[PDB]
C-alpha cells in the first residue's frame, strides 16, 4: 500500500474510509485507467465477499454510496 506511484502517494487508509470515498472517484471518472479499478475491485477478493450484492451493501452499510464503483461509471 505505502507506495509511491508519480513522487509520492503513500495511504495505507484503504478500507471505507472517508479517504476511501474519494477512491471511487477515479472509477466513476473516465480520467482512471482499467488498472485503477482493478486494483479496488480485488479488494472483495481479499476481504472474502460474495458478491457484487456484499460488495455494495457493505460500503452502504457504513453510509457510503458504492453503487457507482461496481465499473459501472
Amino acid at each position: 500500500k505505502c507506495y509511491s506511484q508519480n513522487g509520492l502517494v503513500l495511504h495505507c487508509d484503504a478500507n471505507f474510509l472517508e479517504h476511501e470515498l474519494s477512491y471511487i472517484d477515479v472509477l466513476l471518472d473516465k480520467n482512471a485507467d482499467q488498472a485503477t479499478k482493478d486494483n479496488l475491485r480485488s479488494y472483495f477478493a481479499d476481504k472474502g465477499l460474495h458478491s457484487i450484492k456484499d460488495i455494495i451493501n457493505k460500503a452502504k452499510q457504513d453510509g457510503f454510496d458504492v453503487s457507482k464503483y461496481e465499473h459501472v461509471k
